[PDB]
């Protein structure tokens, strides 16, 4: 329901947002006024720091060894659910926000077709998936408000996801 459709559009936002910061072009005000709505905030990030907001750059932690073949970690996970990274690194943040707006969006169908087994499993793999990638990547990030919102989105959608598993 509600929840659900809410998760959705809120990891789309963000992801279409990135999009446009990589690119360096202006965000639309229709995405500008979504985020907005929680509040003033500013949307100024370079494109050059934007363009490295990417898992294996971020994560300082990580071996060599897997930031070598990460990508293909990240698109071995999109592969399973049908999902194809769109023009950036697969670990780009945009990317893995986008990969999150689909996995919730079918949860929504789901959900709404009272599919008890398939909704359980498309919510585990939602907490995989930020469990694994999208929480490392953005406990890693650099302070800024469009970040710090994205920690703060992100923290607050692992618990609800932990809970209702």
């Amino acid at each position: 329901g509600a929840m659900t459709i809410g998760r959705a559009k809120v990891y789309a936002t963000l992801s279409k947002i990135f999009y446009h910061l990589f690119y360096d072009e202006a965000i639309p005000k229709d995405c500008r006024e979504i985020i907005e709505k929680f509040g003033e905030i500013d949307f100024n990030l370079r494109s050059v720091l934007v363009r490295e907001l990417r898992g294996s750059v971020l994560i300082k932690d990580m071996p060599q060894s897997l930031a070598e073949v990460y990508e293909s970690v990240m698109k071995d996970f999109y592969e399973r659910y049908g999902f194809q990274a769109s023009e950036l690194h697969a670990d780009h943040i945009a990317v893995e926000l986008a990969f999150m707006s689909k996995l919730v969006e079918r949860e929504i169908s789901l959900a709404q077709q009272m599919k008890e087994e398939e909704l359980y499993k498309i919510r585990a793999a939602q907490h995989r998936f930020i469990k694994a990638h999208l929480q490392p990547l953005v406990k890693n990030l650099p302070s800024a408000p469009l970040l710090n919102f994205v920690r703060d989105f992100v923290r607050e959608d692992a618990k609800y996801l932990y809970s209702s598993l």
